[PDB]
């Protein structure tokens, strides 16, 4: 994409601390949430769910022809409900504005007016707080990393003039296709809009690169997972390549499930939740370390503080079945997808040299806030599939009938996640 010029960008102000100094920041909103129209006026290009047909009869034509635009001072709060003092930052979920709804954001931390901070994470201990007690079912507020350019994509593809600046170039273990722009150019071509989400479609090509979610919440439940891909970097995918939702699920260049460790799911249920050990009514200190040996990694451990406690993970409940493993390793990963017989994608894309490789390269630091059109979060707090009766099938508290985002939309639209504190430094112990 260019960029237009109805809107200054305004990237919003926040601290963060690497290796013990103050970083002065600030974070982009995704271009997915921008205002897409054309480079000559105001017209849509980009007009409810569906790609205007006169402007963008081709995906080369709509990239020539129209242009996302700046995000300035004010519209961080008047229309994404985004704010941030400090070292904290603010999301939220439902903001009515003037003529419109925004639902949930996407932002990454970025270095620079230019470019995104790049976080090295092997033999490093990165921290942050969190409050997700006004995240009902169904809701994620998430903190993950992804194999992202850091210039968003400006030097390798040409009509990407917006660049990390304006958002662009996201991608992530999901291949998704409802990214408007990849590699520089409108997703236009084969646009097919969405059943359930009227902001929503899904274009020929997917986004793809290796993901490491450190944070994968709501009040009820939370994950970290990592992803691994058979790629290099952000790759744009079609066809097989993405390995689309259904058949081709395990048939791409990227582990959409991953190596997950959830702790409901592996049998703890009272560890984290409302009143739990670690309980998600007030702000919690989330800890994580990638342990290497032979500068490869090789665990990825978690640690939690809370109220001045020290809170080590949950181990796996499974007495006789598998393990009490406490963390991400590679027998953890075989061990527990045998149990749950899911396919084991992480090791076939990689596994844990391939994560590795994947963190040496460097990642982009995202925080998001979403619903679930596809399973309502199901697979995150629920049960999944939801007549499964089978090891692993058991997400989290919540019914199988939360999630769907009309409803949560309508019931819960007030519902915010908070992230502070950012940091990164060498790895601590923790008696
Ligand atoms: O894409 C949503 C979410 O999916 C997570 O993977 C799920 C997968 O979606 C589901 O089909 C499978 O049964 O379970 C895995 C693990 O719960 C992926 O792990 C997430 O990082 C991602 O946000
Ligand atoms: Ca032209
Ligand atoms: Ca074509
Ligand atoms: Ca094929
Ligand atoms: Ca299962």
């Amino acid at each position: 994409q260019q960029a237009g010029t109805e809107t200054e960008e305004y990237h919003l102000p926040l601290t963060w601390e690497r290796d013990g100094s103050s970083v002065s920041a600030s974070v982009v909103i995704d271009s997915n949430w921008r205002w897409t129209h054309s480079t000559e006026d105001t017209t849509n290009c980009y007009d409810g769910n569906e790609w205007d047909s006169t402007l963008c009869p081709d995906a080369d034509t709509c990239t020539e022809n129209c242009a996302i635009d700046g995000v300035d001072q004010g519209t961080w709060g008047d229309t994404y409900g985004i704010t941030a003092s400090g070292s904290k930052l603010t999301l939220s979920f439902v903001t009515e504005g003037e003529y419109s709804t925004d639902i949930g954001s996407r932002v990454f931390l970025m270095a620079d007016d230019d470019n995104y901070e790049i976080f090295n994470l092997l033999d490093k201990e990165f921290s942050f707080d969190v409050d997700a007690s006004n995240l009902p079912c169904g809701l994620n507020g998430a903190l993950y990393f992804v194999s992202m350019d850091e210039d968003g994509g400006t030097s390798k593809y040409s009509t990407n003039t917006a660049g990390a600046k304006y958002g662009t170039g996201y991608c992530d273990a999901q291949c998704p296709h409802d990214m408007k722009f990849i590699a520089g150019k409108a997703n236009s071509d084969g646009w097919t809009p969405s059943d359930n989400d009227q902001n929503a479609g899904t274009g020929e090509m997917g986004a793809c690169c290796h993901e490491m979610d450190i944070w994968e919440a709501n009040s009820q439940a939370q994950s970290y997972t990592a992803h691994v891909c058979s790629v290099d970097g952000y790759t744009p995918c079609t066809g097989t390549d993405c390995g689309d939702n259904g058949d081709d699920r395990y048939k791409g260049v990227c582990d959409k499930d991953g190596c997950d460790y959830a702790a409901y799911r592996l049998g703890q249920h009272d560890f984290y939740g409302e009143g739990g050990t670690v309980d998600s009514g007030s702000t919690l200190t989330v800890i994580t370390q990638f342990i290497t040996g032979g500068g490869g990694l090789n665990e990825i451990r978690r640690i939690y503080q809370q109220g001045g406690q020290t809170i080590q993970n949950a181990a796996v409940n499974f007495p006789g079945d598998v393990d009490p493993y406490d963390s991400i390793t590679e027998d953890f990963c075989v061990d527990i997808k045998r149990y749950f017989g899911d396919t084991n994608d992480f090791d076939a894309k990689g596994g844990m040299s391939g994560m590795s490789n994947a963190l040496k390269k460097g990642m982009v630091l995202v925080m998001s806030l979403w619903d679930d059109h596809y399973a309502n979060m199901l697979w995150l707090d629920a049960t999944y599939p939801v007549d499964s009766t089978e090891p692993g099938a058991l997400r989290g508290p919540c019914s199988t009938d939360s999630g769907d985002p009309a409803d949560v939309e309508a019931n819960f639209p007030g519902s915010t996640v908070t992230f502070s504190n950012i940091k990164i430094g060498p790895i601590q112990s923790y008696d």
